[PDB]
């Protein structure tokens, strides 16, 4: 009935392009933004993210207002976090983005995480399972295992049936994950505060949610 996804990862990973592919729209910038698509009888909601996963987030988003906005847009919690990364370019910056995500949501959030690889065409027609299996990048290897081997490849220039197939594959994985959690979305003490304060006005809700995020990072 509803699937809430959040796109996370470094700047230039391909978050915005991936979101456009999923939504089938040219939808996706200092702020979090959102889009959605009605598929069958399911409402797929995608939150795209700005520069909030760098080592400079502390200077870019000092009172955690933008990190707070991400929570409000995804409340009561995501069914999956999509960690977007570029095929052949898993860098120190990608590793920094993963740590920011952990800091921002909690260690348990990797149990709701799917890794999306952009630039699929760089496999030159070869499979992703082989590429993931034979990479010399230890840190990528580790991350894939921490995310239960949930990996998926996108060519964000794909249109037509090639695009439908990559999106269908990703949504299948998200369903798999949701069933693993017996239908539960990810939650923590910040999402709970957002829900508790759901009757309050948007200004106090944002202020108090930003405040809870700041206390934990
Ligand atoms: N060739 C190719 N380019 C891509 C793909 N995905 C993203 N890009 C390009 O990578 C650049 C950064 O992507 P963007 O979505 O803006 O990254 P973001 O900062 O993570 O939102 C853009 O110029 C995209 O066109 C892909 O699958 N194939
Ligand atoms: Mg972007």
């Amino acid at each position: 009935s509803t699937r809430r996804l959040i796109l996370v990862g470094r700047t230039g990973a391909g978050k915005s392009a991936t979101g456009n592919s999923i939504l089938g729209q040219r939808r996706f910038t200092r702020a979090c933004t959102t889009g959605s698509r009605r598929w069958d009888k399911c409402h797929v909601e995608v939150v795209d993210t700005p520069d909030i996963f760098s080592s400079q987030v502390s200077k870019t988003d000092p009172g955690c207002e933008e990190r707070g906005h991400c929570y409000l847009l995804s409340a009561p919690g995501p069914h999956a976090l999509l960690l977007v990364t570029q095929l052949g370019r898993f860098t120190a910056q990608d590793q920094q983005a993963v740590r920011q995500v952990r800091d921002m949501f909690g260690e348990d959030v990797l149990k709701w995480m799917v890794i999306v690889f952009t630039r699929k065409e760089d496999l030159a027609g070869g499979s992703l399972h082989d590429y993931v299996s034979n990479t010399e990048n230890r840190a990528l290897r580790e991350l894939v295992a921490e995310c239960g081997g949930r990996v998926c490849a996108f060519d964000n220039r794909a249109t037509g049936r090639e695009q439908e197939a990559q999106v269908v594959q990703l949504l299948g994985m998200v369903e798999g994950l949701v069933l693993e959690h017996k239908g539960a979305h990810y939650s923590n003490e910040v999402y709970e505060l957002a829900q508790v304060l759901r009757w309050a006005g948007p200004e106090e809700r944002l202020r108090r949610v930003a405040e809870r995020v700041a206390a934990r990072v």
